[PDB]
């Protein structure tokens, strides 16, 4: 009789609206409570991603015109194709992937953070448009859209992830949501960093660094939430989900290698791009609480390219 | 023989990812094209809502403490309850309502704009948290959350709209989405408008005005897209959809009147709040391309409150 409550906590006898909408219409709904935070990590991530708000209009991409004009039509086509491919992946994640995470949230604040992620990946997709508007002809832009629609190897990658977003397994959906910012775009990000290391398109690489400042947090956060949810499963179910993660990454690496060999055909950059990709595949696995199986030889990045990748985003570009 | 295409444009033989994901897996996916924009209104709305980015940290709510301390416990409770009620609506809009619109978009840019809306109405909900952190006791905050969960009249309003978001009729979902910032907002916003006019809580009022600046664009945009899409129905199905809008608004006015009576009756503000609500219900219908059926008498607003619209 010593521990009887005079009133029962509202939180434990109500559900978030998204729970009510998709899972259980038997309880009443609670408003989000930002005054009593369940997980302090949510507040840290919310504060970082909102403080990091930026728009591509902030970057003087016009200052890349001299170095753009030092690249032949084949290079300009490769860049337009690569970036239109990255635009497709960001369109997938903004319109499907990140918003699909909201209903599977462990906390109230996580629901709002994934809304931020979906919006900011939309800004990432929009930023390629800003670059194209400054550097590319109408013909180059149209050709790259045609090439992306008609590239089966390119299309195979988002087609492999989308079913996990639309299905009812929240852990498989979460793994897909981590794999996109954690892995799938790095083969393309290699190209601007390779070029900027050789003195070309420095302002473009500034936009890539603003995109990556967001992507690394998206990857970290989805991996963090995956680890909390998978830890509640039986040992057998945890082993099954680990096998699924490695099986899906295995498939996605195969599809990425096939695509990058086609994309970089005639440039000989596929092997360098793939090593850069696998370095990031290792960090993706580490963010899900697993060990990287990749050899030093397989993940070797030129220091000049690593310097572009690791350079901190220019705060002058912050909103 | 004169009109054959040598190659069909990529746009008309591909689909956006969200179309591929939910509706048709038979075509390949196109990347969003921000260089060739189908509707210039999308670019205008995108530029306005992104340029209007704000966070509640950048308002000095602490400067309201003297004004807040001029309000008795009953007034402080009413404000905390009203704002926690608006927090619930914003939580519904952020987590379900706005994101449900993405897959039903007419244009590529509309998909990204509704992602912005979902995020920014999340910022609206967060901004009430900022106000409470500065002004309210932990007891006042917890009481208001308890009140929201146990208020059946309050709960009835989002419970009536959520089924449209999760169902497969995109125009009914669009209407249910617009009713949140376009109608249910105003019963609650009456209170800060009333208090501001009497000289209370000027810094809190700055947050309310930043929220309003976003919500008026949200309502315009959903209304704009509704009118474009309902224009592509048969005359018979256009008539059916008009009847649906009036039927659902009639239901939502019934639920709102019951809630505002329970929220305000002890303060004698319910009749003023309901007239304010009905005025904005008239504007909601005009925003969908319909006529207001409401009388001058039942939509009467005090000039100093009317001025803040
Ligand atoms: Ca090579
Ligand atoms: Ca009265």
């Amino acid at each position: 009789s010593n521990i009887l409550e005079m009133t029962k906590n509202y939180y434990d006898r109500s559900v978030s609206p998204v729970e009510y909408a998709y899972f259980d219409q038997s309880q009443n709904m609670r408003a989000i409570n930002w005054n009593k935070i369940v997980d302090e990590k949510d507040l840290e991530v919310w504060n970082r991603v909102t403080q990091n708000f930026w728009l591509p209009e902030n970057i003087p991409v016009s200052n890349d015109l001299p170095s753009w004009n030092e690249l032949d039509d084949d290079w300009q086509q490769l860049i337009t194709r690569t970036f239109t491919g990255l635009t497709l992946l960001d369109t997938v994640q903004s319109s499907i992937g990140d918003v699909a995470q909201i209903k599977n949230s462990l906390t109230e604040q996580e629901q709002v953070i994934y809304a931020n992620f979906a919006f900011m990946v939309g800004v990432h997709a929009r930023s390629y448009g800003t670059i194209f508007s400054t550097l590319c002809t109408s013909e180059q832009i149209e050709e790259a859209h045609e090439w992306v629609v008609d590239n089966e190897a390119l299309q195979a990658r988002p087609k492999a992830l989308i079913p996990f977003y639309t299905a009812d397994d929240p852990l498989k959906s979460k793994i897909a949501a981590a794999l996109m910012p954690g892995f799938l775009l790095y083969g393309g990000f290699y190209l601007p960093f390779y070029l900027s290391a050789r003195g070309k398109l420095p302002n473009t690489s500034d936009i890539i660094r603003l995109i990556l400042r967001d992507k690394v947090i998206h990857n970290f956060y989805s991996g963090y939430k995956y680890q909390l949810k998978v830890a509640k499963l039986s040992p057998e179910k945890q082993a099954e989900m680990k096998q699924f993660v490695f099986d899906l990454l295995d498939k996605m690496i195969g599809l990425e290698k096939t695509y990058l060999h086609q994309l970089y055909d005639g440039f000989g950059l596929a092997d360098e791009a793939i090593r850069f990709s696998l370095y990031n595949a290792g960090k993706f696995l580490q963010n899900l609480g697993y060990e990287s199986p990749f050899t030093k030889e397989e993940t070797r990045i030129a220091p000049e390219v690593f310097a572009q990748l690791s350079a901190r985003a220019d705060e002058n570009h912050d909103f």
